[PDB]
């Protein structure tokens, strides 16, 4: 004889961003051969009765990883690599408050010249040769 | 014999952004010959009665990730990468508030004038050459 | 004997970006045999009375995943690279707010002269051989 009763009373119950998986990254440049891993998102949330008996699961699991990066006669060049550039900014900012005034002047001056050349992520490469051969 | 009874009194139950698998990634560049992971989001919710017996699930799971590299000859040239720029700014800001004024003047003036030549991301790159014979 | 009783009260239940995959990823350049990681959303939700027994799903998986990269003779050039520029602006704001004045005078003004010659993404590339042979 088994018996499960679930009677709650007004259950607020709330589940947001749960169980998410999420695989990614970011690579700029490199020689690759390379391997990257994997997102498992494996919860077991349970409210109310759970009633489990003579099972078998979830048994002889196996996670060979192998990178096997083996090259020969590699030349290689790599120059200027730079990820991301955030949040430069350059600004001339005034805030005026008067509640409560009378005869008054109030004058706000801004000068911008020449003021940069580059802000960010100049990237200059000349004369790049992975292989060279100038013999005599 | 087996019972079971669900009797919920008002179960408010609110499910947001549960369970999602998102598999991704960005690559700039690189010698490729390379692996990414994926998403799994495998999630078991139950609100009630659950009941199992005598069952055999999920077993003999294998996941082998090889990545073989093996270039013979490999020649390569890579410059001047970036992922990306973001929230470059030049700004004149003026916030001015006069809840009661009588007999006043205001004057708000901005000149801009040769302010920048590149905001950011610039690449130049003149002689690239992954194999060069220039023998003699 | 089995019985299986669902009687719930008013169950109010919002279920909303439940159980999305989203297999995606940018890849700028490169020299591709790459793999990108799939993505799978398997959730088990449940309400009420859930009952199970003598069963035998979801066994023997194998998941091989393989990257072999093997060129024999690569000569490659990859320069100016960037995946994506995002919120470059160039501004003259002003806000000026007035709730009660008499006999005054304001003024906005703002000029504009040789602000900017590029804002993002300026590439440039003069002279690129994979293989040159220029041999006497």
């Amino acid at each position: 004889t088994h018996n499960q009763w679930n009677k709650p009373s007004k259950p607020k119950t709330n589940l947001k961003h749960v169980a998410g998986a999420a695989a990614a990254g970011a690579v700029v440049g490199g020689l690759g051969g390379y391997m990257l891993g994997s997102a498992m998102s494996r919860p077991m949330i349970h409210f109310g009765n759970d009633w489990e008996d003579r099972y078998y699961r979830e048994n002889m699991y196996r996670y060979p990883n192998q990178v096997y990066y083996r090259p020969v006669d590699q030349y290689s060049n790599q120059n200027n690599f730079v990820h991301d550039c955030v949040n430069i900014t350059i600004k001339q900012h005034t805030v005026t408050t008067t509640t409560k005034g009378e005869n008054f002047t109030e004058t706000d001056v801004k000068m911008m010249e020449r003021v940069v050349e580059q802000m960010c992520v100049t990237q200059y490469q000349k004369e790049s040769q992975a292989y060279y051969d100038g013999r005599r």
